[PDB]
Order: structure tokens, then sequence, then C-alpha cells
């Protein structure tokens, strides 16, 4: 089924990966919709592992790539009055957060929403303001971030919550697959620029946090929410209302994640975390196949997403990978995972 995707992003080179001269294991094609991986020893060419995916991205696509083909047609559906997700999903330093916020150009050059290095979160903001604006609905934008770690759920957007107080998850009583997330707090944004303070105080709310948690941000989910009230008035009389929402996910590093067949999986696998990326798979899995048990009871992420994940929706999952012979085992686990949430044949070569 088309309504979820999933998707790889290799990204480049980095300069640790450099300095060690490490190997580039991994070809990705475009047009196949490809990704092969060298498998096997420094000299063995013949073995190499090939996996399909809904789109592939290769070291050198750039930010607005990734936007025009994964978001963008998920934007529309959102401000069409649905609610959607995105994740990221790979190894630590694989570019999960590069995806999701990106990072500001050197110097002066750009205004933040014109930076070319901005990520999926600034992308999205500013389209929802300049569509919208264009198309002369009336809307308001509220945001929030919930981070997950160790079974609890933060806040990073409350000014006065100073810090890391737990919130409160329920059953929502008035819907089936709802939550409510006690005291979580939904700012409204007035103004486009707004998104850049309101990100930046969040920011160092999340450095604050690292510093009192082990291995704080590797370790913990992030869900960024964008609803959106929208009201239009059509040619002849019609006062139209819809309500979009857009899920940003940018998950704990899956370094822990085995492949199958592996040593000691379940072992490196244990803990909440671990367990919550593969109950995310388990959901994704079951919705694809479209199977009556899907899970979401059994993790925290999971239960907060239900709502989206289970209606008419767009789902999208962007696993990234690095190059280098360093990250092979952590490379072919992500694939497998990839692969085990949408089961894509190859096609005959
Ligand atoms: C053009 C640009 C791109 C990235 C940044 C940046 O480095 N940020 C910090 C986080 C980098 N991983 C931004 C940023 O911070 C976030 C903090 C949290 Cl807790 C969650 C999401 C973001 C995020 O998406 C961004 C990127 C951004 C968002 C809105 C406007 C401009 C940039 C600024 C709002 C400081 C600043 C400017
Ligand atoms: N597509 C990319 N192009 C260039 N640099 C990237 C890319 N993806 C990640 N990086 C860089 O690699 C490092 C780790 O990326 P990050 O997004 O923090 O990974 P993760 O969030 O998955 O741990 C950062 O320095 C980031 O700037
Ligand atoms: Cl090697
Ligand atoms: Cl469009
Ligand atoms: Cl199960
Ligand atoms: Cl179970
Ligand atoms: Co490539």
């Amino acid at each position: 089924g088309k309504n979820i995707q999933v998707v790889v992003r290799c990204r480049p080179f980095n300069l640790a990966e450099r300095k060690a001269s490490a190997h580039s294991i991994v070809e990705c094609d475009p047009v196949r919709k490809e990704v092969s991986v060298r498998t096997g020893g420094l000299a063995d060419k013949s073995s190499r592992k090939t996996y399909t995916f809904d789109m592939v991205f290769g070291a050198s696509t750039k930010q607005i790539d990734v936007y025009r083909s994964v978001v963008c047609p998920i934007l529309d559906e959102v401000i069409m009055g649905y609610n959607c997700t995105i994740f990221a999903y790979g190894q630590t330093g694989t570019g999960k957060t590069f995806t999701m916020e990106g990072e500001r150009s050197p110097n002066e050059e750009y205004t933040w929403e014109e930076d070319p290095l901005d990520g999926i979160i600034p992308r999205t903001l500013h389209q929802i303001f300049e569509k919208l604006t264009d198309n002369g609905t009336e809307f308001s934008v509220k945001v929030s971030l919930l981070e997950i770690y160790n079974e609890e759920l933060f806040d990073l957007l409350n000014p006065s919550s100073d810090v890391s107080e737990r919130l409160q998850m329920f059953d929502d009583p008035r819907n089936k697959r709802g939550v409510i997330i006690k005291g979580l707090e939904e700012i409204t944004v007035h103004n486009k620029d707004e998104v850049y303070q309101i990100l930046e105080k969040g920011a160092a709310k999340r450095t604050t946090a690292a510093t009192l948690m082990n291995a704080y941000s590797s370790r913990s989910h992030s869900v960024f929410s964008v609803t959106i009230h929208m009201k239009e008035t059509t040619i002849d009389g019609e006062e139209l209302v819809k309500i979009g929402k857009l899920n940003l996910v940018d998950l704990a590093g899956s370094e822990n994640i085995g492949r199958s067949g592996a040593v000691d999986k379940r072992a490196r696998e244990a803990g909440n975390i671990n367990q919550s990326l593969l109950t995310l798979g388990r959901v994704i899995t079951a919705l694809v196949e479209r199977t009556p048990h899907v899970p979401y009871r059994e993790s925290k992420l999971t239960r907060i997403l239900q709502d989206s994940l289970g209606g008419r929706t767009r789902t999208s999952i962007i696993a990234t990978i690095s190059p280098a012979s360093l990250n092979l085992e952590e490379t072919l686990s992500t694939l497998e995972y990839a692969h085990r949430a949408k089961n894509i044949l190859n096609k005959p070569e």
C-alpha cells in the first residue's frame, strides 16, 4: 500500500571516516530504488546485498530533494485535513537530526527559511505559513515537542517547567485511538518567525536535559507536532473547517537493534528504548500487511502516535545510513528493519 512509504537516505562520508580511511561499502541506485551494500571481506567484490525501497537518496542528495519527494506530498494531505507522520530511523550519527532539523549555513548568508541546509521541520513551518497565506485561508498553527526517554515523557517547549518534571499520559475518553498528555504545552505560533525562538528555547531546554540523563538525545525519541486549524470560504457561500496535523519523529538511535541471526542480539536489544523501536516496527508491518493485531499499547511512542498511524493517513519512514565500513553491521540492520517494515521485493537484475 502506497500510503505508507519507506525510503533510505545515505549521508556522505564524514571527516572521521575519511581519516580512518574507511571504505565506501554502500551503493544507492535512485532510478532502481535500490541500495546495495558490499557485505564481505576487504577483497570480496562478489559479496553484496541488495534492498529495494519506495525511494533511495544517495550521498549527494540535498535537503530540498528530500523535502520535495518525501514531505511535500504529505504536507498536501495535512493541509487537506489529515493527520500524518514522518519518522527518521537509523544509527546514531547517520543523520536523523540533520534530516528533521538541519543546520545553519556559515557566515550570515541566509534567512533561516531560505537556508539550503534546513531540514524537514523549518521547511514545513515555512511552507505552512507561505501556502495558507497564498490560498487566503484563515488558519492558526500550534506546536509541541515531546521527548521520550527511559519511558518518561518530557515537554521541551515549557519555559517554566524547568526542567525534568515528567508528564502523565492517559487514554482519551473521547477518542478510542487517542491519548491526552497532561500538561503538554502546545505553543501557538502567531507569526512564522516565532518558531525560531520557540525552537531555540527548545534546544536549550534539550541541552540541559543532556547534562542530566545518560546518553540523552541518542537514546531519546523526539516528537514534534504541528496542528493547523484552517478555515476557508468558497466562491458561493460556504465556510469550510479542516484540522490537519503533522508529526515529525526523530527516533532514538538504532545501533543496538540487531540484524537477524546476530550472535548476542537479545542481550544487545534489551531495554525500553530498543524495544520501543521494535514495537514501532511491528505496528508498521501490521499496518502494511493489514493484520488485525497492531500493538500500539506496547510502547509510549506508538500509544502517542496511534491516532495518526491508524486513520486515513500518510506515513513515511526515512531510514538513514552511513556509507562507511565502520558502520557495516548497523547499516545492514537498518536496511533489514526498513525492509521488514514494508516488504518490497527486489526487481530482476
Ligand atoms: C537555518 C538553521 C537551521 C538549523 C538551526 C539549528 O541549528 N537549530 C538548532 C538545532 C540543530 N539540530 C534550530 C532548530 O532547533 C530545533 C530545536 C529543537 Cl528542540 C527541535 C527542532 C529544532 C529545529 O528543527 C531547528 C531548525 C529550525 C527550525 C525553525 C526555524 C529555523 C531552524 C534553531 C531554531 C536554533 C538554525 C538555523
Ligand atoms: N546528508 C548529510 N549531509 C551532510 N552531513 C550530514 C548529513 N547527515 C548527517 N550529517 C552530519 O553528520 C553528523 C551526525 O548527524 P546527525 O543528524 O546528528 O545524526 P543522528 O541524528 O542520526 O545521530 C552531523 O555532524 C551532521 O552534520
Ligand atoms: Cl574492512
Ligand atoms: Cl504542491
Ligand atoms: Cl506483538
Ligand atoms: Cl508481545
Ligand atoms: Co551513494
